[PDB]
């Protein structure tokens, strides 16, 4: 409806047709569950083939749903560990406050960070405080809407140099079939999206990307073909000359097998093109 | 060395060569990692070919060796909840105390067990107490080693009908190399196992049973042969024409994979032969 995204949300569809489905040169096991209300958890095992480094997430999820509340435990192989408490819709309606907690024994460096987010209609505000070891610093972004029209703006203060270190616009228009994004970062980097619903079996993207002080441009074309539901395929070009290809297909029901590759251009089947495996388990 | 198995280890190694390597008519996901001191977990997801019923457990465990002590907590999809602490080696070296409590929300019942072991030279005895609703029942359980020889004995006394309600027997030999393994059960159940360690890279079984009351007999032969330290092969007959072919590859390091086949005596490649998967992701 009328309550425009985060600013961080802003453009997410067609990066979503430019990422998911596709994860080069990784070997992912994926086994979430599904409760609504009560406990959920999900782990996740990543294996890089040109390394063979091996990852390994748990996340602990209890909702609350009666008093909007979320607690997450999540542990990583590298020993850190995390909380987050969320409380959303609570003291008022679109009000989200949300108290997060870091610990790596690794290093013995801490983490807690306090994120604030308020929605309504044609507003969507947030303020994000990182109570870093040199910091805090404070990230706040306003999304304003105006009949599909999408204007933001996303900063960041550091306090140990007392001053803004990122100063990011947005402008956009968006319906469910159609999104326009564009974006300027720092004064420098300049990003523009198109997603388009074309039917109910067809997104496609198109991205552009250049910096102030530079004539070259970036681009790339990314389609989704949903097949039938439990099939569908991806690809992408860039005009860098890389070719993505993505294959995602439901073996049996709650199993989903998912297998990429990420082609050099000229050099195709003649040297270092990138694979990728992904099975994901609902339970 | 001359410290023996508990009653229900009697007869591993046979058993393991029959069992492992082999998962029928089931697409199994294991995520393990390793801390041998501190936290640890297992995640696994498990779909049933057959009925694409999908079940979903997750461990988490704290070893604290310094104190002898390990806290699990376990989790399945029926939203049954488990913890264990387990105190080893600490009032006494071979003496270890397991306090173990489960909760199924579903039905509301819960289940508590206390396990107590004492394992030195030539003995190794057990008692366990199930507090059920409808128990508890007590479980002992006492093995003797002579000279590679072993003798148990195993009871249950269910306090509900105030009776032993099961009196089993197992007489054993037990080198590296090689085990003899027979039981008989309430006094009408004969079992009888022969593994060998017949060089670094082949392990066969052979598994006998029959009843008190009745002339058939079961027998199965089993084999496993580790081609390299990546690859392994497994197959088992019984007389029933079951054939079991079992193949476990290390695709990439901490990545193992397992296909498995339980063909049909005479309708081999003829009708229903059940089909296996299981992937393995240790971090």
């Amino acid at each position: 409806m009328a309550v425009p995204p985060t600013y961080a949300d802003l453009g997410e569809s067609a990066r979503d047709v430019f990422t998911k489905g596709y994860g080069f040169g990784l070997i992912k096991l994926d086994l979430k569950t599904k409760s609504e209300n009560g406990l959920e958890f999900t782990s996740s095992g990543s294996a890089n083939t040109e390394t063979t480094k091996v990852n390994g997430s748990l996340e602990t999820k209890y909702r609350w749903t009666e008093y909007g509340l979320t607690f997450t435990e999540k542990w990583n192989t590298d020993n850190t560990l995390g909380t987050e408490i969320t409380v959303e819709d609570q003291l008022a309606r679109g009000l989200k406050l949300t108290f997060d907690s870091s610990f790596s024994p690794n290093t013995g460096k801490k983490n807690a960070k306090i994120k604030t987010g308020y929605k309504r209609e044609h507003i969507n505000l947030g303020c994000d405080v990182d109570f870093d070891i040199a910091g805090p610093s404070i990230r706040g972004a306003l999304v304003l809407g105006y009949e599909g029209w999408l204007a933001g703006y996303q900063m960041n203060f550091e306090t140990s140099k007392s001053r803004v270190t990122q100063s990011n616009f947005a402008v956009g228009y968006k319906t469910d079939e159609f999104q326009l994004h564009t974006n300027v970062n720092d004064g420098t980097e300049f990003g523009g999206s198109i997603y388009q619903k074309v039917n109910k079996k067809l997104e496609t993207a198109v991205n552009l990307a250049w910096t102030a002080g530079n004539s070259n441009t970036r681009f790339g074309i990314a389609a989704k073909y949903q097949v039938d539901p439990d099939a569908c395929f991806s690809a992408k070009v860039n005009n860098s000359s890389l070719i993505g290809l993505g294959y995602t297909q439901t073996l049996k029901p709650g199993i989903k097998l998912t297998l990429s590759a990420l082609l050099d251009g000229k050099n195709v089947n003649a040297g270092g093109h990138k694979l990728g495996l992904g099975l994901e388990f609902q339970a």
